């Protein structure tokens, strides 16, 4: 695997956002994660849902760097979004949500799953210190 650069677009919310990639506006998901909804009638703004959204955006828009790293199977899910680990000045916002109980571990589908222990144990850790999710 390995990091490109990205440049930030726009913030969705936690798990979901436009990223300049190679010179193309992409919508990218966040492998591996899942941010409570704050968009979607059928979930509701769910509870973390801003706190994840504000997380993720503050993180994206203080970075220096923004990288995307794909895994090693599809790139994009059904909706067309890319599928990576994105890194703000080398920091996986991915762990960084999942490691304040701000996402949870979910949609691990191999082969896409290379940091899945890696975020399993920052989200064991989460629980573990009862953040916000786990509280
Ligand atoms: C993270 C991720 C999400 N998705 C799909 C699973 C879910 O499809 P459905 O929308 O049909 O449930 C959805 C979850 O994304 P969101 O958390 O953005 O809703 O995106 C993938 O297909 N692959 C992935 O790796
Ligand atoms: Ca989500």
């Amino acid at each position: 695997l390995h990091k490109e650069p990205a440049t930030l677009i726009k913030a969705i919310d936690g798990d979901t956002v436009k990223l300049m990639y190679k010179g193309q506006p992409m919508t990218f998901r966040l492998l591996l994660v899942d941010t409570p909804e704050t968009k979607h009638p059928k979930k509701g703004v769910e509870k973390y849902g801003p706190e994840a959204s504000a997380f993720t955006k503050k993180m994206k828009e203080n970075a220096k760097k923004i990288e995307v790293e794909f895994d090693k199977g599809q790139r994009t899910d059904k909706y067309g979004r890319g599928l990576a680990y994105i890194y703000a000045d080398g920091k996986m916002v991915n762990e960084a949500l999942v490691r304040q109980g701000l996402a949870k571990v979910a949609y691990v589908y191999k082969p896409n799953n290379t940091h899945e222990q890696h975020l399993r144990k920052s989200e064991a850790q989460a629980k573990k210190e009862k953040l916000n999710i786990w509280s």
